[PDB]
């Protein structure tokens, strides 16, 4: 009877809703875009509320649009945009302060004062992570002492915080359930990742009440239900990295894939293991084959596919993202031009929140083209970047690299990055290979899957990428790129 | 019978021809574009012959096109960009070698030679100049050394040196002359400045042979006759700078003007007596009130409305060198941007032929608008940046700088100008500044003016700009300003 399953998508600027059949195929795609807040410089929010209806819009056109009904659906899969921190009412059920976005820097000042006060180890040892205002711990603390009652009602178990997920339960179960996962969870910066629970000393270092934490629970199980209708389960969530990470079916030891969207974010599963990053890399949570927690080895790049956006909407060099690729190879070379993406600092192995963006290199007979391509190519840098801190602490080859997001369709992307990697890049067949994960995960947690292999069949890849440059050629250029970098760190006085 | 005076001006970028009556009006003007060719990155050349024609036509339009005719016109005047090299047959009057224009940096590895063969003081010493591919020297050298016979031929009087202008009169004299005037001549590097005579040090040490070295002589003098006719007359050269110094009649002693074109020179008379920069500057001769040899120190610029062009025809942010006012005003400011023009390397007071242009401080809210703005501002940067030396070197605080060229149309240009400077900024009511040189050397030359007080009406300062910004915000920024061009220099690896 029930024949689908259902993956929500709350990503960082629009709320997906996706279809799929047993034989995991796409039945149906739903999806609204939401307002992008920059209250000022180096300030993101959106607006919990439209990030609400969208989402719900989304689940619903589906559904009616393909003709299917809530009788016909197992369960529903559920993934998001992954620091962005949420508090609110409870009894109101409404936010006392629009979400604060993984791509705000507000949680700057703070961030120093931790920086002082010799923590990085703590952090770095019991979150796997790192001092920055990526990571929502701060975000919180920031509303806290924003907001007046704020410390007493969340306290008293008033005032209740939540990640995107979170949030989004909430809502489907009316209030009834206050969960998260572990991906997710651990993100926060507030959770000890080989105990697998909130953290004292960041709790009250951070200066948080206990009272507003949800229940972190396992990727892959059931968490409620939800009365769309004829009441649907939500056995599925993960953090859309996660969550990519997983529907690329790399879902054990040495499997890596780097996504390609407004940021770019390369996972590399350590197994069973947490493995601590000597490189400037992140250590998290991610899905075993079950919906249980694995470990896993991060770069995380701030400009990716944005910078595209840029280039598109504030320097009008292009009209579409597509447009790119037609540009660039209008050249042969970036002309010696290079440029670094450094909107909102650096991150990535750098962690350097002084950055700024940069152009290099300029002579006389450069043009918009060049610019251009320079702006790809960047992407590309980076993503080495990281891949050689990957290989830095993994200790692994990886021989090839998949890939997944927007960008992956930018084949001259695609080639350039094989070509300066030196190393093979495997484009899959499928492409929301998000949704994969979430759908997975959750029907995976409702016995609609009994097992990963039935679905290791969407795993084609669609096109190989074989490097055809020079190593030379290729250390020339990623050279001059980290001339470029160092030149463009430290920017903003401090 | 013969009421005009003829200014031929062979700039950077274009050809010129303008035609004046007694008051030295501008009766009419003729002007083709020629093609910049970027053979190679920091490399710049020119078609002495596309200069030579694009040269020759401007003289006949502007003829023809006002009716004048060969019998009305006493005189020519002749200016020119100044170090762009040209070597060619003679028996053939053929150039061997397209021309290397100042810009061009290609001889840097050379002239790092001459660094160490401790040469600095004796160039220094007895040029006024310093090591730099900005001199002509290494340029010719560079040809020499990279043509096969050339040195015999060059040798057996065969081969032929000259700068624009020398190259002109050759033409215009179908052969017949082979000078250049002095100013034209200092800027060779190969000119001893107290001697007034090529000088042998150089000649050897860069192994140039003196026989196709051209007669230097004064600014002012009847080299020769043109059959354009109907034979009409030369009796002038300059450098298109000191011809615009003497334009603006800065004709003694502290007088000195900044020019704001391709590039921007700024430049100080310091009468009979040499003075020694000892902050990058230049030491060269100028034009006394006769046309008589003087004294100058000057600051030379590479890129000013230059960048303009670039952002119109490479980068196409804006259809019109105009338009560049209305879209900075559209912006309150630069937003933190900061754009180094070092398309060509650096120059004074810096002299690093290794910087490259640059953008910084880039934000994800900066726009095309911030960039356009950012362009300008580094033009009143960049001229601050001399005028201090100007004065470190002077020891005399300027209180109001007279300005000419094409770009002081721009008032917003101009008033930021007097803003970051902290002086008030003098824009003259005509300004053919240079053409009037030229001119009036040409024509003081033949009787057909005999006193620089005559055309002294002419000084009338249409426009003077008062500073607007507190003394901080002027230091905050050339700050920032500061810090960039540190970010930008040496980027060239060598
Ligand atoms: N073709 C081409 N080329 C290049 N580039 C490109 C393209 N397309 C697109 N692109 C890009 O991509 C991106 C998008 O894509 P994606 O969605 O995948 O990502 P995400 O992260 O998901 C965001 As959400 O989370 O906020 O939604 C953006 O950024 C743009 O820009
Ligand atoms: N408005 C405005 N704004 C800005 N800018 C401008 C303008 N107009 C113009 N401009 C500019 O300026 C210039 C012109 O002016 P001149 O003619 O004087 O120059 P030379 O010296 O001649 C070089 As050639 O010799 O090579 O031509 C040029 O470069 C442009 O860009
Ligand atoms: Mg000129």
């Amino acid at each position: 009877e029930k024949k689908y399953i259902v993956a929500l998508d709350q990503g960082t600027t629009s709320s997906r809703a996706v279809v799929m059949d047993h034989d995991a195929n796409i039945i149906s795609v739903s999806q609204r875009e939401f307002e992008q807040i920059y209250p000022k410089p180096g300030w993101v929010e959106h607006d919990p509320m439209e990030i609400w209806a969208t989402q719900s819009w989304t689940l619903v056109e589906v559904l009616a649009k393909a003709d299917i009904s809530s009788d016909q659906i197992a369960a529903i899969g559920i993934t998001n945009q992954r620091e962005t921190t949420i508090v609110w009412e409870k009894e109101t059920g409404k936010p006392i302060y629009n979400a604060i976005v993984w791509q705000c820097r507000r949680t700057a000042e703070i961030c120093e004062h931790l920086k002082r006060d010799g923590l990085e180890d703590y952090i770095r040892s019991n979150t796997g992570l790192v001092i920055d205002p990526y990571f929502s711990g701060t975000k919180v603390k920031w509303i806290l002492d924003h907001v007046e009652g704020s410390r007493e009602r969340a306290r008293r178990g008033e005032l209740l915080f939540g990640t995107v997920d979170t949030w989004l339960i909430w809502k489907m179960t009316q209030g009834r359930v206050h969960v998260t996962d572990y991906t997710n969870a651990s993100r926060t910066m507030l959770f000890n990742i080989h105990t697998l629970d909130w953290d004292d000393k960041m709790l009250e270092v951070l200066d948080i009440p206990r009272e507003m934490l949800p229940e972190v629970r396992r990727s892959s199980e059931v968490y409620g239900q939800t009365n769309i209708g004829t009441r649907i389960p939500i056995s599925g969530i993960a953090g859309d990295q996660q969550a990519a990470l997983f529907g690329q079916l790399c879902v054990k030891e040495g499997m890596a894939k780097n996504t390609y969207g407004t940021g770019c974010f390369m996972l590399m599963n350590t197994g069973e293991k947490a493995v601590k990053s000597e490189n400037g890399l992140l250590t998290t949570i991610a899905c075993g084959p079950t919906g249980e927690v694995n470990y896993a080895l991060e770069g995380a790049v701030f400009m990716a596919g944005a910078s595209i956006q840029w280039l598109r909407d504030e320097m009008k060099l292009i009209n579409d993202a597509y447009d790119s690729e037609y540009f660039a190879t209008k050249v042969q070379n970036t002309n010696g031009v290079y440029v670094v993406p450094a909107f909102t600092g650096l991150g990535a192995p750098y962690w350097d929140p002084y950055a700024r963006g940069a152009i290099f290199g300029l002579t006389r007979g450069v043009n918009a083209n060049h610019i251009i391509r320079a702006t790809l190519e960047s992407i590309a840098y980076q993503t080495r970047d990281v891949l050689e801190a990957m290989q830095a602490d993994s200790g692994i080859r990886l021989h090839a690299l998949r890939v997944d997001g927007g960008a992956v369709a930018n084949n001259f992307l695609m080639q350039f990055q094989s070509d300066i990697l030196g190393t093979r890049v495997e484009r899959p067949e499928v492409r929301e290979v998000t949704a994969l994960g979430a759908a997975y995960l959750a029907g995976l947690a409702v016995g609609f899957w009994q097992n990963l292999d039935e679905l290791q069949e969407k795993a084609v890849i669609e096109r190989e990428f074989r490097p055809g440059i020079e190593t030379t050629e290729r250390n020339y250029r990623y050279a001059g790129w980290k001339k470029a970098v160092k030149r463009a760190m430290a920017w903003e006085e401090h």
